[PDB]
């Protein structure tokens, strides 16, 4: 019936060629490179390749051939999904992109000497969707650094493994009101919130207390692996002997959380920050964390497979985190001007999160004096104003 | 002689599809990817969206837009290339599959337990020539880790940035005849060749010995990608983190080449031995481990960019002890039955090379007692009796 009402929408052919048939497709926003359409891509290549004459659709195989995917195609082609005139939606984006080209900033970075190699001007910025609706421009392939943008991520991981009372049984969820690099802790002489340096340690600490460092990053890596899709996702070794040689504030809290003994029981100082560094050391594209920040902007589930991936309660939680507390001293200012759950890292990535809607990722190496990008805060600030 | 060269590709008809000119390419062997036709490639994508007829070529166009590939166009459609009928060497390469599947083996990995994660049914081969010609079967995606095979490759390196006589000044060119485990030098207090584990740390130790890791790393890393034509070269953090715990041969041979004074001055033991991990550790697929062993094969040429990579004395060097030294004491029986310079590996892979024709890869994770592949040792016997 959905090959019935396409061909209603078209102009009265029954047979529409392929090279056209791919457009209006795309024009929705979704991709020709989705694992809920493989089969429809593969099958696709079948008819293609074996048939030597193209202008070819027809109506009984396409019947016959889809049974899964039928309701995915229906929703994207019938103005069903949550986001109608795509590529009105992706002008707004590509002005928005324009205009914020426009600002300069500078000190992308002193210390992690391997990050200060970036070139100022680089610039870009993914967007992905609940439904799978993505779009991105800029230098959107370029691999970077995910320092600080995983800790929402693995205080989820956390938080689903161990439940969030033994979690934060040693970490609070309050803002310090200080920089990430300040070491000082609350009345109860623990970290002030997952977001910090010290709560990303004691929450690094929890995951997997039982096994050595070798299996516990495998099993972090497969997991984001599942919640991105299967997706690009690196490990740059290069700022990862960086920043263990030249990161010494870090060192100082972890002795510091170790002196006050807030530590999990049989637990190694040294071992849990070197995989703390290797957490912070792993690197994606915009586009690949363009599924990141889209799986928690669903219920748990990841946008482009479908699969459970979070609990919705860690779901919640880590949202809350990232609303209250997820940009260091500004997150009152962001609050107060784009209200949005986001989080940011010293590489210069934004991990922006719009709940129940997209998700959307900004890059770009230049840096505030807190610590933020200043071309994607002024894009945030563009978009909440705009849209 | 552009027309002349239409001509010969077409049958006599001025209209030519787009479909007729995207296939008897890969009859050629040439993919879409090459940057060399790159700005072919910006012609066939600006011509999609604008050409104004519709699945058409056109001679004017292809004229006026190829401007510095005529040579690289006109030499692959005439048969100029080195492999001619590419379909006869696909079969070939299809029946020598099928032989080698039908062996079992076993024994994957016991030490190094991340590695023996892997399927032991899992099995890939991908080629690749010198003008550019490649194909590759089975699981040629998946990515593996470089141990044992990265070792001919930091040597043409250190050779390229110190030259010859100031690498062996430390190093002998003998083969040992043990396994490379094994914890024993010369006459002369050396490591016996640069393929066994101590010419390997000491070849490590002499790469930018003023220079500390994280600026090491990214220097052999660009290298690596200039080599592999900016193909996939990853970093498995897992493999990393293992066999640096549990690898005590190396320490142990390190610690015994510390006490024979046989490094260079003023260079610690420990981060030498650490970057030696780091190197093994780097992980790629088969087709970008397919793309070197050509870039060697070649006269340090790469056949996918063109650039220069090596000096031919290096690339000499090279090839010289992988067909010396390059099987460890499984290197006489594979003189003798297959006469070609490759280099094994723990991990399963095989770096077969022919020297300026065309070079290889055989990915296996089971491997025999003497520490190699005995699928593709056993390819490695058919095709060698074969063609
Ligand atoms: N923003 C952070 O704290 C993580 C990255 C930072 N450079 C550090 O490791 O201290
Ligand atoms: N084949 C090998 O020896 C590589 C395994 C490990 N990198 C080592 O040096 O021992």
């Amino acid at each position: 019936l959905e090959d019935l009402l396409f061909y209603t929408i078209a102009e009265g052919q029954e047979k529409i060629p392929v090279h056209k048939f791919i457009t209006a497709l795309k024009s929705t926003g979704l991709r020709t490179s989705d694992p809920r359409l493989k089969e429809c891509m593969d099958m696709l290549r079948l008819t293609l390749q074996t048939t030597s004459d193209g202008v070819m659709l027809d109506k009984d195989l396409f019947k016959k051939c889809v049974q899964s995917n039928i309701v995915l195609l229906t929703q994207a082609f019938r103005r069903k999904f949550v986001i109608p005139d795509f590529m009105s939606f992706t002008s707004h984006i590509d002005e928005l992109y324009e205009s914020a080209k426009k600002q300069s900033g500078g000190k992308v970075a002193d210390y992690i000497p391997q990050l200060a190699k970036f070139s100022p001007d680089l610039w870009g910025v993914s967007v992905c969707t609940v439904d799978g609706q993505r779009h991105s421009t800029g230098d959107t392939k370029v691999p970077f650094c995910l320092q600080s943008c995983v800790k929402p991520l693995k205080y989820a991981i956390a938080v689903n493994d161990l439940g969030t009372e033994y979690v934060h049984r040693y970490v609070g969820k309050e803002p310090s009101g200080l920089r990430f690099n300040k070491l000082f802790l609350n009345e109860d002489d623990k970290p002030h919130n997952p977001m910090v340096n010290a709560g990303a340690i004691v929450v690094t600490s929890l995951i997997k207390q039982g096994v050595n460092n070798a299996e516990k990053f495998d099993y972090v890596m497969q997991f984001l692996n599942k919640m991105a899709g299967n997706e690009y996702v690196g490990f740059s070794n290069a700022t990862f002997q960086s920043e263990r040689e030249s990161g010494d504030r870090n060192f100082a809290i972890g002795y510091y959380l170790k002196e006050k003994k807030c530590f999990p029981e049989g637990t190694d100082m040294v071992g849990i920050l070197d995989f703390y560094f290797q957490l912070c050391s792993i690197e994606v594209t915009c586009e690949s964390a363009s599924v990141m920040a889209a799986t928690l902007a669903n219920g748990g589930f990841c946008p482009i497979t479908g699969e459970r991936v979070l609990s919705p309660e860690a779901v919640r939680n880590t949202l809350s985190l990232m609303h209250s507390c997820g940009m260091w001293d500004f997150s009152g200012q962001f609050a107060f001007h784009v209200g949005l759950p986001a989080k940011s890292g010293v590489a210069g990535g934004i991990l922006l999160v719009v709940p129940n809607v997209m998700g959307m990722m900004c890059w770009s190496p230049p840096l505030d004096k807190m610590g933020n990008s200043v071309k994607g805060i002024h894009f945030c600030h563009d978009l909440v104003s705009l849209c």
